[PDB]
């Protein structure tokens, strides 16, 4: 413990560990509900829990706020930065004072977002406040005439960022500091002045080898996927719906096959070859693979491809990739489980292209030996919608599910077609899920995203990780939707788990949101309702403006809850039948109740339960 490590250019002394390992448990093995073949983990690099600070490390980190410092954020320092360097070159001209009037036609023409961006970093200090003038080079001495002879604001305080003084702000700020005692320097594109004359920032970033997120998308990159890559970086839209990857070079063997399976270049059905730029001879596992591209919006390749699929498998030609393309795009009710089923028990790569239009996953992948490190879940479309789900057993022997490749933002074009991997805030089981009145299946499916494989990104839903991801699994995020419309017998949160098994090192599940089927006007139940589990459905917390949400499959339910059997409601039976009037929109607009004609009207609300419309 307690060794010296270098954070700009400069070596500190600083108190370091090592990240703990994720504790998988024998019970998380033998349910077949920890990762199938190579236990995860998320922080693959070592904490800083202090440095210690000293006036030549923080005036070096002044220093680079101002330049640029020599990383990524070289070229938007204080004072090495686009617009800085625009108004500093026209000051740099020959011409008179009033030169001021083509810097504001600089800001008015079409950089109205880059000035009022980087204005802001300055104006703290810029509007006066009694200091101004301590920190204005030797402007000092026009200033304060000047002031008086400016046409417009931006006029003149163009004119004391032109004139600032750099050797002025080898200060730094209060808070800065203190996250410089955590060993995280100050982002030259996050810092800005403050009024006393001194460097502070809305963004501090630690060293590179105590980055936690470029570190994982490396490991991530550069070993769970096949069709490795030694950088970090997600692959770019065009890259992913090309199927192409830093590193290999792609040529379509399409030809050959056409031949041998009589398929025309027009039916939707191709192959391509991958190969890796520079082989790598020291392990035989991957250097080139042949991949099948199946667009199943087209009616030959939909018709052919369990057809073709087979084929392939009887010839002994191996696939390292299946690609199906479009999945419910022409058709939202397109099955998939019959092809899907005929692919191999054991499978280099899955790529599956989901229409948003349909957002049809329905198709389950369970009885399998392996999908090898990669499931690729892709839509062409809106991919953060709440009607998106999985099945959490569809992947019990998927080694890795694909969550790089992320490519969502405001600033594309709208009408252009994007693609990135879903988002998914659901879990949603199938009917064969719950065949016996067994309760087993689906805590099983439950505690697998939950807790048994909650450090991986994939089971962490749309929010990501805490601030330690293989230790405090309850800090992190997890899917908040459960969704019960395929499995039609469940209608409570009876008989289902939210928390470990522990309880002392973790916090208990809280979801968000409830869908159940519903058949009929009235949702039917039994007196059960002393025993639906309670608090396990109230969103993430207690005091939120907000409350959380109960939805049917049918909408019809303005009829009342019709509630059978002679067992009277206990306190929790009160407290139960609330939330369903509550947090039920079409039921919370009338609040009616039905009971079937026996017992005593122990509720004081209810209509004769008549079944008649």
């Amino acid at each position: 413990r307690k060794q010296t490590i270098t954070i700009a250019g400069i070596e500190v002394e600083a108190e370091i560990e090592g990240p703990p390992g994720f504790v998988t448990h024998q019970r998380d093995k033998d349910r077949k509900i920890s990762n199938p073949t190579k236990p995860y983990q998320n922080h693959t690099v070592n904490k800083i829990l202090s440095v210690k600070v000293t006036d030549k490390l923080k005036e070096q980190v002044a220093k680079d706020a101002l330049s640029g410092g020599n990383g990524y954020d070289e070229g938007v320092g204080l004072f090495n930065n686009s617009i800085f360097n625009v108004f500093k070159e026209e000051f740099n001209s020959g011409k008179e004072l009033n030169d001021i009037l083509s810097s504001l036609e600089s800001v008015a023409r079409q950089n109205s977002g880059a000035f009022q961006n980087t204005l802001e970093r300055y104006k703290k200090m810029l509007d006066s406040n009694n200091v101004i003038n301590f920190l204005k080079s030797e402007a000092q001495k026009e200033y304060p005439k000047l002031k008086s002879k400016f046409q417009t604001k931006n006029q003149e305080y163009i004119w004391l960022i032109a004139n600032l003084d750099q050797s002025k702000f080898t200060k730094i700020a209060s808070t800065s500091e203190k996250y410089l005692e955590k060993g995280l320097t100050i982002s030259p594109r996050s810092a800005f002045i403050n009024e006393a004359g001194e460097i502070d920032s809305n963004g501090w970033g630690p060293p590179d080898e105590y980055n936690t997120v470029t570190s994982r998308l490396r490991r991530d990159n550069s070993e769970y996927r096949v069709f490795d890559y030694d950088e970090y970086y997600s692959r770019s839209s065009d890259r992913i719906a090309n199927g192409t990857y830093p590193g290999w070079v792609k040529e379509d063997v399409s030809e050959p096959y056409s031949k041998k399976y009589n398929f025309k270049a027009s039916d939707g059905i191709r192959f391509s070859k991958l190969e890796r730029i520079n082989p790598n001879p020291a392990k035989g596992k991957l250097n080139s693979g042949l991949v099948l591209d199946l667009d199943v919006s087209n009616d030959e390749a939909y018709r052919r491809s369990k057809e073709l699929i087979e084929k392939l498998q009887k010839d002994g030609e191996q696939i390292t990739s299946y690609r199906i393309k479009n999945m419910g795009e022409k058709n939202s009710d397109q099955a998939f489980k019959d092809i899907l089923g005929a692919l191999p028990k054991d499978i280099q790569q899955l790529e599956l292209f989901f229409s948003d239009k349909a957002t049809n996953t329905a198709s389950l992948i369970a009885l399998e030996n392996k999908n090898i490190k990669e499931l690729s879940l892709y839509t062409s479309g809106n991919s953060l919608k709440k009607a998106w789900s999985y099945n959490p057993l569809a992947l019990r022997n998927t080694t890795w599910i694909n969550t790089i490749d992320y490519n969502v933002s405001a600033e594309y074009s709208s009408h252009d077609k994007i693609t990135t991997r879903i988002t998914f805030n659901t879990l949603a089981f199938d009917q064969e899920d719950f065949s016996n009145g067994s309760y087993e299946r689906i805590n099983d499916g439950l505690r697998m995203v939950y807790y048994a494989r909650n450090n991986e990104p994939f089971f962490q839903g749309g929010h990501g990780p805490g601030l330690e991801p293989d230790k405090k699994l309850g800090q992190n995020s997890y899917p908040t939707g459960l969704d019960f419309s395929r499995v039609t017998g469940i209608k409570s949160l009876k008989g289902l788990r939210f928390d470990d098994d522990l309880d002392t090192s973790n916090e208990p599940r809280k979801i968000t949101e409830l869908t159940l089927y519903n058949n009929e006007s009235y949702f039917e139940i039994s007196s059960d309702e002393l025993n639906e589990a309670n608090l396990q459905h109230l969103s993430t917390g207690e005091g939120n403006p907000e409350k959380p949400k109960i939805h049917f499959s049918n909408g019809n339910n303005t009829t009342s809850i019709r509630i059978s059997g002679k067992t009277l409601l206990s306190d929790e039976g009160r407290r139960n039948l609330d939330k369903y009037f509550e947090y039920n929109e079409s039921l919370r607009n009338s609040g009616k109740q039905i009971q079937i004609p026996n017992g005593s009207d122990e509720l004081k609300k209810q209509l004769e339960g008549w079944g008649y419309k």
